[PDB]
């Protein structure tokens, strides 16, 4: 099943901190590579995350990190996926050397809305989707990380609309005022995702602080179009923004959507 033996685990070398402490580049079976999340204790409603790390060993695609197993019949608790080479995406966009061409923006975009679509079609939010939370492997290829681990975070700044960590700049209206969460909640962090990507790597709002933000949007005011976006692009990651969460297309019709732009431009 999902549990793997500890001891199939060699740690090689370590990737980051984020929410849950620290991870690891390493191996599994001396073969494979992976990524071992080591949970900080008091960083995860372990217990509730077990109980539903089986859901998420089904879910299943070539977009999606996948999920390896869990090691559970210890502390810290660990987590095992597919290793990603280029790692984070937003550091990714960020380095100048890439020099995208606009055509391999679009398929970032593609291929995270190839996993959403996934995600959708299982019923299964994601909730913090943005480029943080995105990586690269070494064909270049981007993949959604960490779907639906939000809920097991137990950190108030990051999970309270108003608390240090929440994320603000992804979130829709009705997220900030009511804590309103739906498939048309992710789809609006899509669509500020596909921002992030078209200007390299910028913070979402730039010159606003989080407070600034909400207003702006309850405002009806929107992220200005990156320079690389064309208006076909920009019209798909405006239509993810509209204030009626029930007009938000879903990530199916996005899809359509760029496929077509591929095809156009
Ligand atoms: C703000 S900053 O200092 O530029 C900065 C921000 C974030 C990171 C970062 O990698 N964070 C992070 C946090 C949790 C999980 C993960 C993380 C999770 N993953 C799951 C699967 N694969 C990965 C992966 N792959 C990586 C990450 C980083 C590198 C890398 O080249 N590094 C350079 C040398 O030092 C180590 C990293 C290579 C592969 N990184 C990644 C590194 C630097």
């Amino acid at each position: 099943s999902w549990e793997i033996d500890p001891k199939d685990l060699t740690f090689l070398k370590e990737l980051g901190t984020g929410q849950f402490g620290v991870v690891k580049y390493g191996k599994w079976r001396g073969q494979y590579d992976v990524a071992i999340k080591m949970i900080k204790e008091g960083s995860m409603s372990e217990d509730e995350f077990i109980e539903e790390a089986k859901v998420m060993m089904n879910l299943s695609h070539e977009k999606l990190v996948q999920l390896y197993g869990v090691c559970t019949k210890q502390r810290p608790i660990f987590i095992i996926t597919e290793y990603m080479a280029n790692g984070c995406l937003l550091n990714y966009l960020r380095e100048a050397r890439h020099a995208f061409q606009t055509q391999q923006l679009l398929e970032m975009c593609k291929d995270v809305c190839e996993a959403m679509e996934y995600l959708e079609s299982k019923q299964f939010l994601h909730r913090d989707l943005a480029a943080r939370n995105c990586l690269v492997n070494d064909q270049g290829v981007v993949k959604v990380s960490d779907f639906g681990l939000s809920r097991y975070v137990l950190d108030d700044e990051y999970t309270s609309s108003v608390g240090s960590k929440f994320p603000v700049r992804w979130s829709p209206p009705e997220v900030l005022m009511y804590s309103k969460f739906s498939s048309k909640s992710d789809i609006w962090a899509f669509g500020v995702l596909m921002w992030e990507i078209y200007s390299l790597g910028k913070m979402p709002y730039e010159r606003f602080t989080n407070s600034e933000t909400a207003e702006h949007i309850a405002q009806g005011l929107r992220l200005y179009r990156p320079h690389l976006a064309s208006a076909a692009v920009y019209t798909i990651m405006y239509s993810c923004w509209h204030e009626k969460a029930d007009e938000r297309p879903t990530f199916k019709i996005l899809l359509s959507n760029i496929l077509d732009v591929m095809d156009e431009e």
